[PDB]
């Protein structure tokens, strides 16, 4: 059936058609505030088991106001790293996808270090520009650290972004890395320069420990990834993954029964599946109804559209015409 | 440049669509009564010529009411000719175009003869259905000898189509092969079994000697057709040729200028133009107007709208955007 | 069939026979500011991509009103990109028709710079006298970047075309240059001094993104001349391609149906077809009737004619005579 | 008195003189592919010849 | 026509008028003015400067 299939791809019927390119860009904004306070968390109590070697040196500075100095100094080391976060990502986008450099990354900061953590060193080599394959839309997620920033150059005022806590100190992260340096106990790592990240970041995080991949897993992430995924112990993006909405229902007060994971009925039937499934559910308050709904109820002292958007891997047939079918079968069974 | 088209070929943004397929098929009507005409007059004199090796064999057969014996043998000969032509272009479309079979050939003939002189085998190889390249549609033309054919099985009454003197005689027929056979002056020729013809037959003819192409001479027709068509001195298709048509003047009477070939200027400027050119003029004799102008004229006691329809020989671009222009355009200067 | 062939074309009876010599000149005016503005914006992108090396160069410019300085920037480059394509218009035509050296680029220029990206510098060598290929007119297409040319001297207020934010200035050039010559992330090639170009610049661009070849394929273009057009995303020229269009249609008030995909009824049937083909619908709201239906009606309170140009690619046969058919034929058949 | 709308161009005063690029160049085209007509490139060289130069007397 | 491959700016704004010189050769010292004043190129001050000789505004 090739000499059939050839037939029908010289005279152009059949194919491989897309609407949209092949590392299509998408914006995802990313946390930033829930990252920065659990890695701020998990890294105090690295400093606090190891605090013999760092209390000499910092004696020098002082807490704000009733912080602990390990929770203080992993702050400023978590705070560089956000800093010198941004500017990995801005390097990135410069050369795959320079208009998203233009559109969103234009601001230039130089970073403190090249040599962090094996960990923070890993986050930064993930959290660039990743790729993703074999969803429907062949995409590069591309994170947003802020939708807007507030720069200036006062080093000791400096928060690039609307985290509460963000500490820059010059002094005592040189210090810092130079301890971490010297000691056998801790690793550094030179960042990389690579430019396509890991999905690490890209997880779905639901209400239990509920987390879970919306794209396949061949092609895409190793468990690696899902391991760095879990030292985050917070969601780095908004949920992206697919949901099959179902119908609304509507009540008059707050008299609505509770979400029952044993499935209370849906109003409409189903129509996608995946391999795992969350069901949630979505109650609004204070709905009226539509204007054009109450100009019905206004003429009473009904007709019904929707839009739906189907979306497809490719299109595979371009155009279909009898004498091409009728050739393509003669040649086969002829 | 290489680089950024496979770029833009890899996503598909170029390309070479079509939305016709490569031997599309389109019948045309051959003249038939033109043809047999002239056919019969150019036979009749190679007839005439060595009428002294026909003469004894042909004084049991007459003449129908003043036809001159080599007139009335070169009709039998042509008939049988056409006859035996029908079979030809039914079997060469039964392989290719199946569809064009059972809508225009599926009447079964059997041939009379496989055989004829070498200036009818060469038309009977070429009058099949003939491929043109490099026209904005690339097309196969059929022939097609009637619209429709009035069968029966009658041999001395048989008319398959609208010929006046269309005559079959089998007695005469085998006999005058049999002698053209045995004369050691006359060649005789095996009819050839392709499927694809030569466009010796689809020029167009004009009021002059002016035949003209409307196809390149590469790879379609290489001069031998030229001199088959030279030698049928008639049209055998209706004019198919490209025309840049002019806006319609109007006149009260018949007080119309005579047609310039010295150029009487045209309404409307050029458009398209070819290597040779033939200006005609078409005069429509009652001509109202349009009913909607009518009502115009009775409420009177304007606006207008014309279809373009633009043809071309590929669609070279399929979807266009400012990421992968860049993006093409970065991988070539950077 | 050659010997009756070669005894034809002895006598001059067939041939192949052109009103148009080979290379026939046709001027065709570029657009010149649409493919301006995009070029502009598309190297402002580029230019703020690399920011970094420009920021402190342009810090002597003003730029004009809200204009951004890579906009400013990559402006002043087109516009000297621009005047220099002229002069190589103009060296073209030189050793290639001198006649449209003579009509339309005598004026003597000497060009800013011979070095430019790779982009612009294959713009350059294909915005040329271009010749086209196994269309009905064997053409070299010469491009026009404007009709009266307005030159000066004083080139701060030179202008010559007709673009709206055309600016020279030298200062600002010869420092890009120099910038983009020591960087190691720009590269420069020089101009080629080619005489015919490639018909990057010639497509014909329709509704959506229809951008479709009026010529064929072979011989004329090679996908990287859809890349090229497909960089510079405007049209370069205006619509050269064929249109088969229908009679007009009268209406009163505009109540003029729109133009549906749905195929709205065409008046006429079809003459002339491609194997892509878009549907436009041009309107004219306010046509005043053609001083003749007017009379017609003025002595009531119509004959029409059209001149039709068939254009061809050859004329075929020369001369038609009934001793040179039978002459064909009997050394053929004999 | 020269021009450049070659139709009308007549810049030396000789009374039939007509340019015509598409009469010229399908009468090049037609001297070129005929076998009995021979056309040669014209030389570049600086100093002429006197057969232009003779004086022509009475008869 | 040294403005010509060096500046085109200075032959489109003020060198455009074709001329061709009476004469190819001079004596040595002339012949070596017309070797020197040209566009000639100044190094090391503090503007790297190509002064072009002007030899009248207008001609």
């Amino acid at each position: 059936l090739t000499r059939s299939a050839d037939y029908l791809l010289d005279n152009v019927r059949i194919g491989n058609h897309r609407q949209r390119y092949d590392k299509y860009r998408r914006y995802v904004l990313l946390r930033s505030s829930e990252i920065f306070t659990s890695l701020v968390a998990i890294y105090a109590h690295i400093f606090s088991s190891y605090w013999q070697h760092f209390r000499r040196f910092t004696d020098q500075f002082q807490a704000p106001t009733g912080v602990q100095l390990p929770t203080f100094v992993a702050r400023v080391y978590i705070s560089t790293w956000l800093h010198d976060l941004y500017c990995s990502i801005r390097e990135a986008t410069r050369s795959i996808s320079p208009l998203a450099f233009n559109e969103r990354y234009s601001y230039e900061l130089l970073p403190y270090s090249t040599e962090y953590d094996p960990f923070l060193a890993f986050l930064s080599m993930s959290i660039k520009p990743t790729h993703i394959q074999h969803t429907p839309e062949n995409t590069l997620w591309i994170p947003i650290l802020c939708e807007n920033y507030d720069w200036d150059r006062n080093e000791a005022n400096h928060n690039p972004f609307g985290i509460t806590n963000f500490t820059l100190n010059s002094n005592l992260f040189y210090g810092l890395l130079a301890i971490l340096k010297e000691r056998k106990e801790f690793k550094l790592s030179t960042l990389t320069t690579n430019t396509i990240g890991r999905p690490c970041w890209l997880f779905d995080w639901h209400d239990n420990v509920q987390v879970c991949a919306w794209f396949p897993r061949e092609a895409n992430f190793n468990s690696q990834d899902v391991t760095a995924a879990y030292i985050i112990g917070v969601a780095c993006t908004p949920k992206l993954g697919p949901s099959d909405d179902d119908a609304w229902k509507y009540y008059a007060s707050l008299n609505s029964v509770p979400t029952f994971t044993p499935t209370e009925p849906r109003l409409t039937n189903r129509r996608s599946y995946g391999a795992y499934e969350v069901r949630t559910r979505e109650t609004e308050n204070n709905y009226f109804l539509p204007d054009s709904l109450l100009n019905i109820i206004e003429d009473f002292t009904v007709i019904r559209t929707k839009i739906r958007d189907w979306y497809y891997h490719s299109r595979v047939i371009l155009e279909l015409e009898d004498n091409s079918r009728t050739a393509a079968l003669r040649m086969f069974i002829i």
